[PDB]
């Protein structure tokens, strides 16, 4: 992954990180 | 923050993340 996201509910960081 | 980066080089995620 990209990144670790802080809210697995935050759609639009999930699609960043992964 | 909003994510953690795996690469604080890589700056676009640090923007995005922080």
């Amino acid at each position: 992954k990209r990144c670790s996201c802080s809210s697995l509910m935050d759609k639009e960081c999930v699609y960043f990180c992964h």
